[PDB]
């Protein structure tokens, strides 16, 4: 029997740098030794970060660390939804939702699964009748409650404690990074060391044999995580695996980002994360307590770093000469592998999209997932290391694709931006699955519309990531719907006459909980 | 709006065109009018068919006919599992099976889900142990309960109809697809016509427009679904689609079956399927009631017609000259394309492998499912075609290279067939999950280990058809076994602790289930 992988070193002490080391040091408690190794750096303005209720399911469960004990630690407000602002209407970069056909111009892509009738998603027969006339209201308020109580800052749970939708969090990551060190070190046993990378030694299969510091310790290990961020010191550096660049799908490369004091008591807190659309790219904003980090997600190619920056403090009504700002360029797409010899890459030093659809985090656990469902012994059986590294990039290609889909159908024509992104193409693979979603069809429609089972199962939550739900939300929001309604529905008329009682139980239930709900504030106030 | 589909033909009435019938019968009713064109053929022996547990929950239950109605209907058996009879070892084509390290060679693929141990497949534990010398049981008496009973011909329900394990069926295709003639013709309004097809009329779009029957008349339809068998009337004759013969991977193409008497009092009945390994094939024994079906299934290329019908004959003490034989050439493969144009292939017409793994019926209600999912209006977008056309290419495929690893990973090499099934090769895909399951990883393993969740969603139990416990079912039986145990298990000393008392627990399962279950000729007695 072949040696088991005793020593562990993870290079990078960033926010994936110390999920990689609790997940790892709670997975191999007893049987590996992990030190990580992380440098001196000028740290970045906690700007926030958007998550995904699995977050709790795939990660912190894991770990054993309650939901409410980590929440009230790094002060993180609720996620219900992405709401989605002026991707339908030409003009400037303001926070303010413009007029559309009547109401403003926004729609929400929220947490959870439409409602199946008679084995069809509630999202078809919504678009039978809008198609034929008997209904003008937008998917997003006919087939979900949320989109109401959101609409009112209403909490996701009420003042008892009881959980009324899925929803994810909101918070510094600086401050989970800081949690999670605290939680690796001390009740994990994982090692810290303060040093910077100064060489590292490769043998002769190619593998990494040392990494030594630029105080002249030596490290070696069995098995090398490269957490190292942008830089990829590991993965692309020293073991010279190729970054393939991604912006002949995404055009976003750049960010200027800061973080706003905000008045919780005159305001609430909004109980989502706001995708705000700009000239050259979009705007996040991610509530926090009494803060709210924002960022102009622009493209290098469409306006210079000053312009993003006066567009993104105009927007905001702050001063460019003393906001403090951020200004980062990003490194768009993916390792060609993320794994190879000794080495893997967790974190941005593997993939990195811009966090549209706040898949930040979820790509560190859903990989740190998949490295312990494939995890090797020394012997570093390639079968492993294949397989691990082909769900790494269907699903980062899976996600890049999606999220060109909100630049692609952006009826928008008005910057040069906005007329750029309708030139690129889909993935062939994308484009399959709009002709399908054309056709009348679902696409990856969950296998059971049961919400808790899907973010409770991470397995299920991984197979089938971007379902039928989400695509509706961001699709049929953005205004591209089928050519026809689904030829099913033709035949199944008791079920077409039967659904306006599942489209009365989500007007029920948006009305009863408008005004059986807490503001968001309230209930943060107790916690 | 373009037009519904209003009328379709369905040309064939065996088992195929019934089940289509009665699918799409009660799946479009009130909105399309289904007419069938069966005419009369020479009429067979009744051999058997075996079948998997979801015919009732994706099948049956759709067409509203509980378990109890067609069972007693069409005097069916009941199914736990199927024994791999004399696999191992060499010898003539006996119904006795030979010794293997002191006891019968046989072993067990059945219908349970493997448990899961802390998200990790029971096999995994097993092997653990077998690998270190801890245990030496054959992976199906070691994981599951079914063996030790099925050693005992007890039944998988109780008097009191309670039910232990899953199960399937066992039956005369006969009397099933007469059963459903009854009821698409009576409570569906499904047109039976009793006709011949002469000619096949296409448009110039290569659809086809009608099918003019030998007696004169024309039957026109929007969508024609080819339930014609083997001579692919509709599909291979008139749309002149290809059939690809995957004799690179699959050497059985003959078989030679009969239906045999027997005295349920004195012996009892078996609650499985057998396969029994013969020189140039292998032999299925399908019990029914008072009866059992038994056809050898042989490679021409190994075994003339006459020297099968002898090897089959002497098996079951048969006289050649007088006994009641069906000789068929089977059509093994599947069309290029199972839906072209307006015209989509059910049953033997679309694809066909040997009965193996009871598939047959499978694929049938597999399809329909896929058909109604994927069913168009008269403008026949092509992307539902398409995506309908590849379920059922991955639906085949998959099973194909599964039924080769049977013959493949067979330790035998007494005659020429045996050796010459190791000349092959196994389809890249295959070779991928070998390399798998050799690194220690489960192959498809299932979202959850609840059998009922799994026989019960449809979509569930396809798009994980064949599973990890199938693999090691068939994999482990033969005894091709991973290098070396699963990595993890290593850095999970609390889990490979506790695994002690989930094998003992299929211990006092199998013990207490034995002594307290009556046999399958008691309960079918009593029904």
């Amino acid at each position: 029997m072949p040696g088991k992988i005793d020593k562990i070193l993870i290079v990078g002490g960033g926010t994936a740098g110390w999920m990689a080391a609790s997940y790892l040091g709670k997975a191999l408690q007893g049987t590996a030794d992990i030190t990580l190794l992380q440098a001196p750096d000028i740290p970045t303005l906690g700007v926030g970060e958007a998550t995904i209720p699995n977050l709790q399911t795939a990660f912190f469960d894991f770990l054993g660390i309650p939901e409410d004990e980590w929440v009230r630690e790094c002060n993180a407000s609720y996620k219900v939804a992405i709401k989605f602002i002026n991707w339908r209407t030409a003009g400037e970069g303001t926070s303010e939702a413009r007029e559309l056909d009547g109401g403003p111009d926004h729609f929400y892509h929220s947490f959870g699964l439409l409602k199946y009738h008679e084995q069809i998603p509630l999202s078809h027969y919504w678009f039978d009748r809008l198609y034929r006339g008997k209904t003008v209201e937008p998917f997003d308020y006919a087939c979900y409650m949320e989109p109401v109580i959101l609409d009112a800052n209403r909490s996701p749970r009420r003042l008892d404690g009881s959980k009324v939708t899925s929803y994810a969090w909101h918070f510094d990551a600086h401050l989970v990074a800081d949690f999670l060190r605290r939680f690796a070190t001390e009740k994990l046993g994982v090692r810290h060391v303060e040093d910077r990378v100064e060489h590292v030694q490769r043998d002769a299969n190619g593998n990494i044999e040392s990494v030594r510091t630029a105080t002249g310790r030596v490290f070696d290990a069995d098995l090398f995580v490269d957490c190292s961020g942008f830089r990829g010191l590991l993965i692309n550096k020293a073991m010279e695996e190729p970054f393939l660049d991604m912006s002949d799908h995404l055009l976003n490369d750049s960010a200027v980002a800061t973080q706003v004091p905000h008045d919780d008591d005159a305001n609430g807190v909004e109980p989502f994360t706001s995708a705000i659309a700009m000239k050259s790219g979009w705007t996040w904003k991610i509530p926090m307590l009494g803060r709210f980090g924002t960022g102009y997600v622009y493209s290098s190619r469409f306006a210079t770093e000053d312009e993003a920056v006066r567009e993104f403090c105009e927007m905001w009504h702050l001063d460019p000469e003393t906001q403090p700002l951020n200004r980062i360029r990003f490194r768009v797409g993916r390792n060609r592998r993320a794994w190879v010899g000794n080495c893997v890459s967790i974190g941005t030093s593997s993939c990195f999209v811009e966090p549209l659809e706040s898949t930040g985090i979820y790509f560190v656990y859903a990989a740190l997932y998949q490295l312990v469902k494939h995890f090797p012994d020394k012997s570093l059986n390639p079968v492993l290391t294949a397989r691990f590294n082909r769900e790494i990039e269907t699903m980062f290609d899976d996600t890049r694709d999606f999220i060109q889909a909100h630049f692609y159908f952006s009826p928008r024509t008005d910057t040069p931006f906005w007329r750029a992104n309708k030139d690129l193409r889909l993935a062939d693979g994308m484009q399959e699955k709009i002709d399908m979603y054309r056709a009348g069809m679902a696409i990856n429609a969950p296998a059971s519309d049961d919400a808790q089972l899907y973010y409770g199962n991470f397995e299920e939550g991984f197979r089938n990531f971007w379902n039928n739900s989400n695509y509706y939300c961001v699709l049929a929001g953005l205004g591209l719907v089928p050519d026809a309604p689904s030829p099913r529905l033709a035949h199944m008329p008791r079920a077409t006459e039967s659904v306006d009682e599942v489209f009365g139980a989500v007007k029920d239930r948006q009305r009863n909980l408008l005004e059986t709900l807490p503001s968001l504030h309230e209930f943060l106030r107790q916690q």
